[PDB]
C-alpha cells in the first residue's frame, strides 16, 4: 500500500473515502469535519484561483500540501454530489431545481464578474450542503478553470494589419464569449435535473452526439416535459442556444420569469443566514 | 539621463545606438561586437524559446541580464534590417529575394517543426548578415511568439461531450493550424520584396485595410509585376489564400518551382561555410 506525508497528519486525522480521489478527514484544532481531495503527481493555477475567490455558492480551500501527491482541504459538503440525486432518469421537484439552478447561476455570474470561465460544470461538480432537499450548493473542481486576463488579440490589433492574416480579424467577431461555454453547461445541466434524461445522447438515436449538439437539436420527449413548467423549458431553450454570442448570459437567466421567484429567493436567504449564523460576530449599530 | 548595471558593465563596453532599443557593444573577453537589446520593465517566454533553438537563419542569445530593464545580448547583423532595403518602393532583385526567401522559409520550417509559431514576421524583423545583397538573413524578435505544446481540447476530447458547448467541436476543424498565421505574413514580405510596395494598404483606396484582408484581395499593380516571374508570383498567391487550411505551409513553398533554384542554393551553403569557416574544428575523418 502507501502512506499520507507527516505534515498533512499532523493537522488532520484521515478517515473513509467520499468520492480525483476525496477524503473525509478531522482537522485536530477543531475536531471538525473536512474533505481532503488528493490530485496525483494546473493545481497551483486550481489553488491560486479558489484562495481569491469568496462566494456561499463557491467551495472554499482551507490547506494545501504539495507533497510527493497534491492535497487540497475543502469544506465539507453533507448532502454529496447532485449527479447521486439525478441518476436512472430520477427527477427532481420543480422548486428544487429552481433553488439549486438560482445558487449555479449566482455562481456562475461571480465566476464571469471575476474573470474565471469553469469549463467543466457538470451534476459531479455541484455538491450539496446537507440530506435535506432544501440545501445549499457550491460549485467544486476548478481544474479545467481559465482566466480571462489580457488577451493577445488586443495586444495584436493596437497594430498595423499590413502583416496579419485574416483568419485573426475574423476572430475578432467572436471573442471574448468564451464564457457562454459555462452557460450552455448550466442549460445542459437544468435540462437533466427538469426531465431526469440528457439533452443530447447516443441512446435511442441515429444522429451522432457531435451532429445533436452543434445543430442543438435536442431530445425533446412531450410527456415526460408536460409535468415542467413552460417557463422552466423557456430557459433550457434559451441557454441551449447554438450561437455563443445570442445564448444568455448568467445575468438574463437570472432576470428570466422562471426566476422571478420570491419564496424560493427567500428560502435561500434563510439556508444562508442558517450556515452564516455559526461565523456571526456581533454587530455595530 | 541613467545608467547601465555593473553587471553588464562587467563583461561589456557599450557603444552607439543600432536601432525596443538595440545598442552596439563590444564583449570586454573577446573584443567583438554584439548586439544588445533593452527591453524596459513574457520576456522569460522569450529567452526559453531563443536558448533552445540552433538554426544559422535564426538570432541566437549570447548573454542575459534581469536588472532595472531586461538586457538581451545577440549576435551583431551587420547588414541591418531587411525594412531599410525595402521602404520608399525599394524593388529587391528577382534573385536576392528568392536568396532571402528560401532562409525565412528554412528558418521558419525549424520553428514549426519545433512547435514555434513567430506570430510577428515582418522586414523589421528579418536582419541582415552584411551590406553585401548576397549575405545570410536571420529572423530576429520573438516577443509575441508561442509554443503549441498540449492543447486543452485534446484534453476536452478526451471525454464525454454530454456537457460541451457546440462552439468547442466546430473549432475541431480549423485546431492546429496556428502556425498558417506565419506563411501568411511571409506571403505578405515576398509581395513587398518582390513589387516595393504592400499588398494590402489604406493608399488610393476606398476598400478598409481588415475588408482587403478578409477577402483576400491584395492591390495588384500590372506595370510593376510584369518586371517579377510568373513563378514568384504564384507563390506569393499561394501563401496569400485566405483558408488557413489550404494556404501553402513551409514545406509546400520549399517545394514550389520558383525555390527549385540550384545557383540560389549553392549561393546560400557558400555563405553558410563562410560564416562557419571561423567555428571549425578539424574533423575526423
Ligand atoms: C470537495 C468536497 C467533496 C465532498 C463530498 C462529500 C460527501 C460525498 C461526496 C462528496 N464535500 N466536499
Ligand atoms: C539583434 C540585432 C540587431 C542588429 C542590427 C544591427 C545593425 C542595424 C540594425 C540592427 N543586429 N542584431
Amino acid at each position: 500500500m502507501s502512506v499520507y506525508p507527516k505534515a498533512l497528519r499532523d493537522e488532520y486525522i484521515m478517515s473513509k473515502t467520499l468520492g480525483g480521489e476525496v477524503k473525509l478527514a478531522f482537522e485536530r484544532k477543531t475536531c471538525k469535519k473536512v474533505a481532503i481531495k488528493i490530485i496525483s503527481k494546473n493545481v497551483e493555477t486550481e489553488i491560486e484561483i479558489l484562495k481569491k475567490l469568496n462566494h456561499p455558492c463557491i467551495i472554499k480551500i482551507k490547506n494545501f500540501f504539495d507533497a510527493e501527491d497534491y492535497y487540497i482541504v475543502l469544506e465539507l459538503m453533507e448532502g454529496g454530489e447532485l449527479f447521486d440525486k439525478v441518476v436512472g432518469n430520477k427527477r427532481l421537484k420543480e422548486a428544487t431545481c429552481k433553488l439549486y439552478f438560482y445558487q449555479m447561476l449566482l455562481a456562475v455570474q461571480y465566476l464571469h464578474e471575476n474573470g474565471i470561465i469553469h469549463r467543466d460544470l457538470k451534476p459531479e461538480n455541484v455538491l450539496l450542503s446537507s440530506q435535506e432537499e432544501d440545501c445549499l450548493i457550491k460549485i467544486t473542481d476548478f481544474g479545467h478553470s481559465k482566466i480571462l486576463g489580457e488577451t493577445s488579440l488586443m495586444r495584436t490589433l493596437c497594430g498595423t494589419p499590413t502583416y496579419l492574416a485574416p483568419e485573426v480579424l475574423v476572430s475578432v467577431g467572436t471573442a471574448g464569449y468564451n464564457r457562454a461555454v459555462d452557460c450552455w453547461s448550466l442549460g445542459v445541466i437544468l435540462f437533466i435535473c427538469l426531465s431526469g434524461y440528457p439533452p443530447f445522447s447516443e441512446h435511442r438515436t441515429q444522429v451522432s452526439l457531435k451532429d445533436q449538439i452543434t445543430s442543438g437539436k435536442y431530445n425533446f420527449i412531450p410527456e415526460v416535459w408536460a409535468e415542467v413548467s413552460e417557463k422552466a423549458l423557456d430557459l433550457v431553450k434559451k441557454l441551449l442556444v447554438v450561437d455563443p454570442k445570442a445564448r444568455f448570459t448568467t445575468e438574463e437567466a437570472l432576470r428570466h420569469p422562471w426566476l422571478q421567484d420570491e419564496d424560493m429567493k427567500r428560502k435561500f436567504q434563510d439556508l444562508l443566514s442558517e450556515e452564516n449564523e455559526s461565523t456571526a460576530l456581533p454587530q455595530v449599530l
